[PDB]
């Protein structure tokens, strides 16, 4: 691969939108770190995930590489050195230290990921490259304003349009379990997820659920070949290589939505249609090996191209109108993204302590951005977990159609009942429970 050499001037961001399977990741990306290292480029390479950060610097082992973890804020060497990160680490970093490093070569793969730190993190690169201090590379066949949902592969693929079970199925579905080889079903939910993958096992089948919690752990287990399904949210959109002959894609989703008809709220709406580019990502999860022609792509449904309500927009401003910029500049949406939301430049831009309440309250109280931002901007501390347990007695969680009651740092015992109201924090069993950790004062 011969790179271009105007990708690496100040100013320029290139959209490598190269098809799914084309050679972003394995084949461009490493020519890219060893001519920013001639040129001598302070380089920033941007993962999606822990796991796809591991195999670039597993594939990268070669050059001066480090792998940046969020729980250190910076780390400078006076040596020659490619940083590493997921997205999500590089905004972290932007909220909580003053030493991020003047990076004039970024590269974010995946950078199709609608996660609010990585929409931040692409206002941020962008920026930066607009003022003319950087150069960026984006790598994703779906950038930001794709609407292309049967993108080309590297083999063909076989789009079949059929009725897909939204939950455990007796009869009528025979041409699900009779598929001799590998699939990845997506579906739009945890416990959505939950329930098709306990219909498979009492079919016989051996699958792997992945979720955003799960993906170190239960991820790698797939490299294995002793599975039949895959059950995986939208995470795995992300960069995630299944040796699998079938994906199946009911096109459905959850989508965050801030409601303000009385007391701010975040629910989790739908199950609705997914974006073109996401039903691309997840169709792009097979095509992908020259050898093998016979993969097949089962959907139901249109995706939906509006998503102007989705909470991550918001949510991607909360954190961009916090970042620190060596001017002392507020850095804007990456363009196509731009008109995701209507909020003003900077009106959740918040001072001194409440800003280091909101930083905490992500990175180590693993809450949502929107609950963290409402929280810090309310004044409230860090340790001050009162707000869980006052709220107004419609705010009261339930967990299998009973009230949650919390033994506090005190020794307690309060009902769940939390002043502001993110259905993220009790979507499933797994984030209930990294809730009630919060809430009892545990972290
Ligand atoms: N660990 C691996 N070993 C061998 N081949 C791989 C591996 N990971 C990916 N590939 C293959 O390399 C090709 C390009 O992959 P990649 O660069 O990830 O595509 P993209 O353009 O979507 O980033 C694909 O055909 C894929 O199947
Ligand atoms: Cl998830
Ligand atoms: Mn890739």
């Amino acid at each position: 691969y011969e790179v271009d050499e105007d990708i690496f001037r100040k100013k320029r961001l290139t959209i490598m939108d190269l098809h799914p399977g084309a050679g972003k990741t394995k084949r461009i990306l490493p020519s890219i770190v060893r001519e920013a290292l001639k040129r001598r480029l302070r380089t920033l390479i941007l993962a999606p995930t822990r796991v796809v950060a591991a195999e670039m610097e597993e594939a990268l082992r070669g050059l001066p590489i480090r792998y940046q973890t969020p729980a250190v804020k910076s780390d400078h060497t006076g040596r020659e050195i490619v940083d590493l990160m997921c997205h999500a680490t590089f905004t972290t970093r932007l909220l909580s230290s003053t030493r991020v490093p003047n990076y004039n070569l970024i590269v974010m793969d995946e950078a199709h990921f609608t996660d609010p730190c990585s929409v931040a993190a692409r206002g941020y690169i962008s920026t930066r490259v607009e003022m003319g201090e950087a150069a960026a590379i984006f790598m994703t066949a779906t950038p930001p304003g794709s609407t292309d949902p049967f993108p080309q592969s590297n083999s063909p693929i076989e789009d079949i349009e059929r009725e897909i079970p939204e939950r455990s199925w007796n009869t009528g579905f025979d041409w699900i379990t009779d598929y001799q080889g590998k699939t990845v079903w997506f579906v739009p939910s945890i416990k959505a997820g939950n329930d098709i993958a306990n219909c498979l096992r009492k079919s016989g089948k051996r699958v792997i659920q992945l979720s955003r919690k799960t993906f170190d752990t239960e991820y790698p287990k797939t490299k294995l070949t002793d599975w039949d399904f895959v059950v995986t949210t939208d995470i795995s959109e992300m960069g995630a290589n299944f040796r699998a002959g079938r994906v199946i894609d009911p096109r459905r989703c959850l989508k965050p939505v801030i409601l303000t008809d009385g007391p701010e709220r975040v629910i989790l709406a739908g199950p609705i249609p997914v974006t073109p580019a996401s039903a691309a990502q997840r169709r792009g999860r097979i095509g992908r090996n020259p050898a093998q022609e016979d993969d097949q792509y089962v959907f139901s449904g249109d995706p939906l191209k509006n998503d102007e309500d989705h909470a991550h927009w918001t949510e991607a401003k909360m954190l961009l109108d916090n970042i620190y910029t060596p001017e002392g500049i507020i850095p804007t949406l990456f363009g196509p993204e731009r008109e995701k939301t209507q909020a003003i430049d900077g009106e959740f831009r918040l001072r001194g302590e409440q800003r280091k309440t909101f930083v905490e309250l992500m990175r180590r109280g693993d809450l949502p951005v929107w609950l963290s931002y409402k929280v810090a901007s309310a004044g409230i501390s860090y340790k001050d977990r009162e707000w869980c347990f006052t709220g107004e007695r419609n705010n009261q969680i339930l967990e299998e159609n009973m009230e949650v009651e919390i033994w506090t740092r005190e020794g307690e015992k309060k009902k769940l009942r939390p002043k502001w109201l993110d259905a993220r924090v009790y979507a499933d069993p797994m984030a209930l429970k990294d809730f009630k950790e919060f809430a009892s004062g545990r972290k």
